[PDB]
C-alpha cells in the first residue's frame, strides 16, 4: 500500500540508510509492494531460517536426522551463543540446534549447523539447486555479519530471499513436516519482539527471523497473517546507521503498523 511505501522512505531519513521492502502473497507470490526489491543487503541472522532449511531439506532425503546428538567444545564457541554454551559436556541434537539458531539466533549453533551440510558453500549451493541464483553465504558467524558497504558476501535480496522463503514454507520443496517444523520455529522466534511483533495485534500470526550488524544495519523476514494464519511474507533490510538500536527497531515497527494498518 502507498502510505507504506511513504513510511519505508520516511524510515531512510529517520535512519540515514537505505531500506529493501517487499510484500509477497503466500499463496500466489504475486508481489504487493516493494522498494528496492533487486538490490542487495547483508543477510546477517536472517540465514538461519535458510540454513535449517538446507538441514532440513536433508533430513527429507534420508541425509540428515534430527535426533542426531552433536558434541563439540569450547573452541567451537563463538559471541552471543545463549543456548551451545550451555552443552558442552551433554551436546545438542540438530533438531535442539535448529531451534537456538532460529528461536535464539545463537551463532555457535549455526556454525555447527554449517559444518554439518559442509559449509556456507554448500548453502549456497543448497540455495541455487532450488533456484536461487541471487542469495549467497561466504563466511561463517561471526564475519559474516561485517556488513562491509558494497561487498556482495553474504548478501541476499528482497525479492530473493522473499521468493526463496516462500518456497521454504509453502512449495513441495520441503515435505509437510519439514514445512511445518521450520514455520514452527520461526512462530517461536524470541528475539524480535520490538519489530514486527510489536505493532502485530492480538489473533494475529506472525512467524520471523531477525538480524543486525555492529555498524547499525537490520534486517526480518516474516510469514504473517490475521486469524492466526499466515497468508503474507514480508522482507525487510536496512544499510546501516548511527541511529539507537531503540530508534531502528522503532522504524520497522513503525513499517509493520503501516503494513497492518491497510492490510
Amino acid at each position: 500500500h502507498p502510505e507504506t511505501l511513504v513510511k519505508v522512505k520516511d524510515a531512510e531519513d529517520q535512519l540515514g540508510a537505505r531500506v529493501g521492502y517487499i510484500e509477497l502473497d503466500l499463496n500466489s507470490g504475486k508481489i504487493l509492494e516493494s522498494f528496492r526489491p533487486e538490490e542487495r543487503f547483508p543477510m546477517m541472522s536472517t540465514f538461519k531460517v535458510l540454513l535449517c532449511g538446507a538441514v532440513l531439506s536433508r533430513v527429507d532425503a534420508g541425509q540428515e536426522q534430527l535426533g542426531r546428538r552433536i558434541h563439540y567444545s569450547q573452541n567451537d564457541l563463538v559471541k552471543y551463543s545463549p543456548v551451545t554454551e550451555k552443552h558442552l559436556t551433554d551436546g545438542m541434537t540438530v533438531r535442539e540446534l535448529c531451534s537456538a539458531a532460529i528461536t535464539m539466533s545463537d551463532n555457535t549453533a549455526a556454525n555447527l549447523l554449517l559444518t554439518t551440510i559442509g559449509g556456507p558453500k554448500e548453502l549456497t549451493a543448497f540455495l541455487h539447486n532450488m533456484g536461487d541464483h541471487v542469495t549467497r553465504l561466504d563466511r561463517w558467524e561471526p564475519e559474516l555479519n561485517e556488513a562491509i558497504p558494497n561487498d556482495e558476501r553474504d548478501t541476499t535480496t528482497p525479492a530473493a530471499m522473499a521468493t526463496t522463503l516462500r518456497k521454504l514454507l509453502t512449495g513441495e520443496l520441503l515435505t509437510l513436516a519439514s514445512r511445518q517444523q521450520l514455520i514452527d520455529w520461526m512462530e517461536a522466534d524470541k528475539v524480535a519482539g520490538p519489530l514486527l511483533r510489536s505493532a502485530l495485534p492480538a489473533g494475529w500470526f506472525i512467524a520471523d527471523k531477525s538480524g543486525a550488524s555492529e555498524r547499525g544495519s537490520r534486517g526480518i523476514i516474516a510469514a504473517l497473517g490475521p486469524d492466526g494464519k499466515p497468508s503474507r511474507i514480508v522482507v525487510i533490510y536496512t544499510t546501516g546507521s548511527q541511529a539507537t538500536m531503540d530508534e531502528r527497531n522503532r522504524q520497522i515497527a513503525e513499517i509493520g503498523a503501516s503494513l497492518i494498518k491497510h492490510w
